[PDB]
C-alpha cells in the first residue's frame, strides 16, 4: 500500500531523534536556542501557537514505499490422519460394504508487521500474495500488528472395503500441510519540514520563525517496514485401507 501520513513527537525516536535533539541542531544551525519546535500541528519547549507549521505551510510526511515480498521455502507435513473408522466383523462370514470416511480441516492465513524503529502508522496496510498451494490471499493490516483469518474444508471420500470373518479393518483419511509464507518489505521515508520560533531575530535577514527540512534537524529520515505473510492448508488427500488385523 501506499501510505503518507504527517509524522508525530512521539514518533521521533523512530528517526533516532527526540525534539531536544531537533531543538539542538535549530541552535547550531541559527546560533541561537530557540524558545520552541514545531511540526505539523504540533509544538514542543516554549513555542508560538497555533505551530508556526500550519500557520505557514509546512508539513511533514511519514511513508511507506512499494511492499516487496521474498517467497520463504515451504514445509510440508508430510502425514497427518484428518479422520479415522474402524470396521467389525463379528460374523463367520466376509462381508464387503461401501463407507463414507469424513474430516474437516481448518486453513490458516496469518499477516504480522513490524517496523525496525517502532513507526506509529494509522493507515491499514494492504498485504496481497498469492500462494502456489494455498492460493490467493488478502490483508488490510495495521503495522505492527498479527492477524489470521480462517476457512474450512470438509473432505468426505466413500471407499469400498472387505473385512474378512474375524477381524476388524481401519480406514484412515489423511493429508499433507503447507506451510507457505513470504517475507515483505518496504522502505519509510520522511520528508517536509520542521519549524521553531526563537528569542530575537536570527539568520539570513532577522526573523524570528524559521523551517528547515527533516534532514537537516533529524539524525535519519528513513526506516524499514518488515513483515511475514503465511498461509497454513491441507492437500494430497489419501484413503488408506489398513490390512485386516484379528480381533
Ligand atoms: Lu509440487
Ligand atoms: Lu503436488
Amino acid at each position: 500500500d501506499v501510505i503518507r501520513e504527517y509524522l508525530m513527537f512521539n514518533e521521533l525516536s523512530a528517526l533516532s531523534s527526540s525534539p531536544e535533539s531537533v531543538r539542538s541542531r535549530f541552535s547550531s544551525i541559527y546560533g541561537t536556542n530557540p524558545d520552541g519546535i514545531a511540526l505539523n500541528n504540533e509544538t514542543y519547549f516554549n513555542a508560538v501557537k497555533p505551530p508556526i507549521t500550519a500557520q505557514y505551510g509546512y508539513y511533514c510526511y511519514k511513508n511507506v514505499g512499494t511492499v516487496q515480498y521474498v517467497n520463504r521455502p515451504t514445509d510440508i507435513n508430510p502425514n497427518v490422519i484428518l479422520a479415522q473408522d474402524t470396521l467389525t466383523n463379528n460374523t463367520n462370514e466376509p462381508f464387503t460394504t461401501t463407507i463414507t470416511i469424513t474430516g474437516s480441516f481448518t486453513n490458516t492465513s496469518t499477516v504480522t508487521s513490524s517496523t525496525t524503529t517502532g513507526f506509529k502508522f494509522t493507515s491499514k496496510l494492504s498485504i496481497k500474495k498469492v500462494f502456489e498451494i494455498g492460493g490467493e490471499v488478502s490483508f488490510s493490516t495495521t503495522i505492527g500488528t498479527s492477524e489470521t483469518t480462517t476457512e474450512t474444508i470438509t473432505v468426505s471420500k466413500s471407499v469400498t472395503v472387505t473385512v474378512p470373518a474375524q477381524s476388524r479393518r481401519t480406514i484412515q483419511l489423511t493429508a499433507k500441510i503447507a506451510k507457505e509464507s513470504a517475507d515483505f518489505s518496504a522502505p519509510i521515508t520522511v520528508d517536509g519540514y520542521f519549524g521553531a520560533n526563537f528569542p530575537k531575530r536570527v539568520g539570513p535577514g532577522g526573523h524570528y520563525f524559521w523551517f528547515n527540512p527533516a534532514r537537516d534537524v533529524l539524525n535519519t529520515t528513513s526506516g524499514t517496514l518488515r513483515g511475514t505473510v503465511t498461509n497454513v492448508s491441507s492437500f494430497d488427500f489419501q484413503t488408506i485401507v489398513q490390512p485386516a488385523r484379528s480381533l
